[PDB]
């Protein structure tokens, strides 16, 4: 690669390495905050828009319940999201600003990105076309970049985590699964449609699994639906691991070609994954028309800018029922979340 490229990567690394090592702790408290509304809910934890009372500033704030976590199996990733998330620095990222933990919960408090998610949008509109598509898959292979170099796999690549920002640019959510292995690592999880044969198949799995995600995003972005749909999860994981793909008739054949490679069972033989990494992917004819350094430098007119009337602007994201922010009086599962 051009030294240019090699010097940045060591830099990014150093910079991670030294914020990994040292993780920042307790830098805000709930009482900090007003609550405004909830922007999604799961079986351990809701991400709720939130106000600063002394700057006025809006944010996304994480909630995760400690007995949840526990309970779901879900310490260890959640240590890892937080760990990771305060560590890195790159432009599609959305960032942490504070985290901190009570008694009940722990909070992660990131930038709100008020475009919503590229799930909306996708659903919304149907498809997206073949250079629409491509901007997006352009910032996420040099996220990966960025999170590879720095032994970081994300596992969680789908359009629900990929929020457009007010410049039309993606901002990646959602750490939940994102781990540092150098080498393999074996935890099932992801989302069905998404995941890798070597996942479904009990594998020691690597970074590979990243890219055939980015097979199936970019095949879901410019067809509308992902590629191997079906009612029920045994029915899509038979479907992953025959690996028979078809394509619609108005994919162009350079995106055919690329998503064979990126949809490649073999993980010996997967784009990304060869003696040339991430370059047999940013030299492939789909992206000739590609500038990647202007993207980098958030330099190319976005294709699609989200509506909304201001940083705290929820219309680009639904309504969920609202429940209380419950603090016990007891402290809970301390020993577990200790290093939080
Ligand atoms: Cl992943 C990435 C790999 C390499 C990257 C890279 C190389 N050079 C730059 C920018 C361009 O100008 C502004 C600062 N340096 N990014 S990103
Ligand atoms: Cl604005 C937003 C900023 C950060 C957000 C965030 C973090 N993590 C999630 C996930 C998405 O997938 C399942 C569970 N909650 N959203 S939204």
């Amino acid at each position: 690669e051009q030294e240019s490229v090699k010097e940045f990567l060591a830099k990014a690394k150093e910079e991670f390495l030294k914020k990994w090592e040292s993780p920042s702790q307790n830098t805000a408290q709930l009482d900090h905050f007003d609550r405004i509304k909830t922007l999604g809910t799961g079986s351990f934890g809701r991400v709720m828009l939130v106000k600063h009372k002394e700057t006025g500033n809006h944010y996304a704030m994480k909630i995760l319940d400690k007995q949840k976590v526990v309970k779901l199996k879900q310490i260890e990733h959640t240590l890892n999201e937080k760990r990771i998330l305060q560590a890195v620095n790159f432009p599609f990222l959305v960032k942490l600003e504070f985290s901190f933990k009570d008694n009940s919960n722990l909070y992660m408090v990131m930038e709100y990105v008020p475009g919503g998610e590229m799930f909306s949008h996708l659903r919304r509109i149907g498809r997206f076309s073949e250079p629409h598509a491509r901007f997006y898959a352009a910032q996420i292979v040099l996220t990966f970049e960025y999170l590879h170099s720095l032994d970081l796999i994300y596992r969680d690549l789908k359009p629900e985590n990929l929020l457009i920002d007010q410049q039309g640019y993606i901002q990646v959510t959602d750490f939940g699964f994102a781990k540092r292995v150098k080498g393999r690592t074996w935890t099932l999880c992801g989302t069905p449609e998404y995941l890798a044969p070597e996942i479904i198949l009990s594998k020691g799995y690597n970074k590979a699994v990243d890219w055939w995600a980015l097979g199936v995003l970019i095949y879901e972005m410019a067809a509308g639906y992902p590629p191997f749909f079906a009612d029920q999860p045994i029915q899509i994981y038979e479907k992953i691991v025959s690996g028979k793909v078809r394509f619609p008739s108005h994919f162009s054949s350079d995106l055919k070609d690329l998503l064979r490679n990126l949809l490649q069972v073999d993980l010996t033989k997967r784009f990304g994954n060869l003696k040339n990494g991430v370059n047999d992917i940013k030299n492939h004819k789909w992206f000739a028309t590609t500038d990647w350094i202007a993207i980098y430098q958030r330099k190319v007119e976005a294709p699609f800018i989200p509506k909304f009337k201001g940083p705290g602007d929820t219309s680009n994201f639904d309504d969920y029922e609202e429940e209380e922010i419950r603090v016990s009086i007891n402290e809970k599962c301390g020993k577990e979340f200790t290093e939080f």
